[PDB]
């Protein structure tokens, strides 16, 4: 059923107050450093012995980005193999890429994103989400985003692999949808 990242996002949707969102937003430059009881509560109900500074950064970052959203797709998320890829940020980014005439600068910004280390990531992701949110119609699956960020430092780099494949798979798909 409901994975922990799903549960997390549901909880933010159901329980956040406007004050929480203000804090979540404010913490964007140093996620975790701006404490939000709501989030702390959720992390304090699992973490145990994973002083995982990463986890805390990822949760808080997703909170902040989510708390910043403007997408029409989030207005829907209040009512409600291939599925794998569409649900990843790679797919969202490709959609943005195609919306802007297959713009090489998005592709580059995207490659740069896949190169990020832990320190670079919160910043580059924040810029990309921002770009994505400029297009009205593109959904970002937050729970998948969080799961993916959590696994960023895995060894043969599966998330980054996964994203890349989603991106080029979507682009290719469009070159077929057109005839
Ligand atoms: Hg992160
Ligand atoms: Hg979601």
């Amino acid at each position: 059923e409901v994975s922990r990242e799903q549960a997390f996002v549901r909880y933010l949707r159901q329980r956040s107050t406007p004050a929480d969102l203000a804090r979540m937003r404010r913490g964007l430059d140093a996620p975790g450093a701006e404490v939000v009881p709501l989030v702390e509560g959720f992390l304090g109900r699992i973490q145990d012995e994973h002083e995982d500074r990463w986890e805390r950064i990822c949760y808080y970052l997703v909170a902040g980005l989510w708390a910043s959203t403007v997408s029409s797709s989030e207005l829907e998320q209040f009512r409600k193999v291939n599925k794998g890829y569409r649900r990843t940020l790679g797919h969202a980014i490709a959609q943005l890429y195609l919306a802007r005439d297959q713009s090489k600068s998005i592709e580059q910004r995207f490659i740069a994103l896949l190169d990020a280390d832990e320190e670079q990531l919160p910043y580059r992701l924040r810029q990309m989400v921002q770009l994505i949110e400029s297009q009205d119609d593109i959904r970002i699956y937050w729970s998948e985003l969080l799961r993916d960020l959590l696994a960023w430092n895995r060894e043969r780099k599966p998330v980054q692999q996964k994203w890349a494949r989603a991106f080029y798979r979507t682009v290719a798909k469009e070159e077929t949808i057109s005839m």
